[PDB]
């Protein structure tokens, strides 16, 4: 499978800006030709982890991308760790080892490529998560499909702020988003 | 089926201000009782394609219409194009038009028509799509549940912005919400 | 089951200021590892009915708690009415109480109880409803997740205003979100 996520274990699985300094909470839910997605992101460590913009003005953004091949596989240049990410059972993910989840994938149909077509805007889902759980410490999480290359299928999550934060722990509120599935 | 939708395929499927002049990108996706919806919008011809504020301060909204019979068919008087519009097999639609589509109407009791009884606003559903993936240019996307007559259940989508836009071609982000099946 | 749900009736069911003065109507369905949730509010009696900050400045946030015990039944100390909460049948529940609809729940790992460890904000989903569908007449429902205590589960609306809001009805518009399941 119904689901293809990451662990929820909070067990940094995600390198930003230096190893595993993150754990990004992606959870993909297979409704026939949507996929329902919820997604988190904790900093724990380096760059992005505190914010000072008073400190750092030109740090107000940044990126985690996922790559997936023909079949559907996290291609290990993703900033995801690949080891974490594979069909749930349980608390754990069956184990053994990911593979053949096309249709968990962005439809490229719907979501070109960039060589493939002239994309539109619908590649696109802008969503809010809020810096410690705190109104006034807002921050955007545009997500994207099919828009990288050097792979077969992306979903690439930017995140931007616009305030200037001091002292701001990275640690986001729960996001939930559908986009269309290839098949 | 698990899915209702508008073929992915971007050819013009929607009557805003003249034939033809957009397409819906709408998918209804049955999970039980609630249907998971992802809607996008591309208008490609003439009023509500390019938008100058300057020129037309009048023009800031537009509405498109869906509108169903007893059964759950298109009534082709709606906004969208009856022919696109089916229970999706692959990337098209058997493209034999669909008889037995109900429960992917919404739900009259929680969503009732304009009866004499007080109406409550449980039948609404805003959101903020975004004109060209751009933040600096939002508009609202008032979904509206079995609140037009001369049919026995819809689906409208209200177009808005509060924004004087220079130019601007109104092509959406995509958008995802819920509402309750009647079935 | 798929649903497990509050009757989409306008009958009172939620106890916020005075017994029965309110209608939640919220709308889980599993989809595997992930609930997708749809929740709307009618205040019908007494404080919170309407709004008069003019009059009660004092008066513009409001709080409804459901706790379950480690089976995932709602304890009736809930600000929701015990009895028509229950898995959906028709536009009725089957009138037999459910016991023990865990993994509708909130998963623990994910979403932690209050245990003297740093708590992080993936807990949250904060949305905006608006009052009597009126753009003009947003507030806030940060949506937490087992962050009540005398329970093993909580599902946890805060409502807020921040605006002087003078003689407004507070029945919402609809507003969806997902979480992850327990199991």
């Amino acid at each position: 499978t119904r689901t293809l996520w990451t662990t929820p274990d909070t067990s940094p699985n995600c390198t930003i800006a230096q190893d595993k300094d993150s754990k990004l909470t992606l959870v993909l839910t297979k409704c026939g030709s949507q996929i329902l997605a919820n997604v988190s992101l904790i900093v724990v460590a380096g760059k992005y982890h505190i914010i000072n913009n008073k400190n750092n003005p030109e740090i107000k953004s940044f990126t985690i991308k996922l790559l997936f091949d023909k079949n559907g596989v996290l291609l290990d240049n993703s900033n995801l760790g690949k080891t974490y990410w594979n069909f749930r059972s349980g608390d754990s993910n069956v184990s053994t080892a990911y593979e053949k989840a096309i249709g968990f994938m962005p439809n490229l149909v719907a979501y070109p490529k960039p060589s493939n077509s002239k994309k539109y805007a619908r590649d696109i889902v802008y969503g809010t998560i809020y810096l410690g759980g705190k109104p006034d410490q807002p921050a955007v999480i545009k997500t994207t499909f099919n828009q990288e290359t050097g792979c077969e299928y992306s979903i690439t999550f930017d995140f931007s702020w616009s305030k200037t934060y001091e002292n701001v722990e990275f640690e986001t509120t729960s996001f939930t988003f559908s986009y269309i599935a290839q098949q």
